[PDB]
């Protein structure tokens, strides 16, 4: 299996984790030097800047935020609504703007976390539930 991944169970279900990208899926998944990536950011009461875009002031708890992103994740794959979309209604960063693409970038630009589920996803590969200062955030990698 490719970095990062691993063969687990789910209340009997065999499934497939990355320990990098925090990223689950029932498919058998079988480093670039940069990527570019797009995100959906949740922010919480203890995001480092508690305020958006879309709330001059975050309250919601992590809980919530978590719960919130794994709504997106599920409707993103379930194929009712697609990450951009969604991103550009309810991502808590600027980067909504450009339907949360944040360009091309390479290791020590972003935070930690952010960065090492970047640069473990492949091409066209969705991230699970990413925790860093900001809060929380679905990485999609388009290049």
């Amino acid at each position: 299996l490719p970095p990062g991944w691993e063969k687990r169970m789910s209340n009997g279900r065999v499934y497939y984790f990355n320990h990098i990208t925090n990223a689950s899926q029932w498919e058998r998944p079988s480093e670039p030097a940069r990527v570019r990536c797009s995100h959906l950011l949740v922010k919480h009461s203890q995001s480092r800047r508690p305020s958006s875009w879309r709330q001059e002031k975050i309250t919601r708890t992590k809980e919530e935020a978590l719960e919130l992103i794994n709504g997106y994740i599920q409707k993103i794959k379930s194929g009712e609504e697609d990450f951009e979309s969604l991103a550009s209604q309810f991502s808590d960063c600027s980067s909504a703007k450009a339907r949360g693409d944040l360009g091309a970038f390479s290791r020590g630009q972003m935070q930690k976390p952010f960065e090492d589920a970047s640069f473990a996803l492949r091409t066209g590969e969705m991230s699970g539930p990413v925790f860093t200062d900001s809060g929380i955030h679905i990485i999609l990698r388009t290049e």
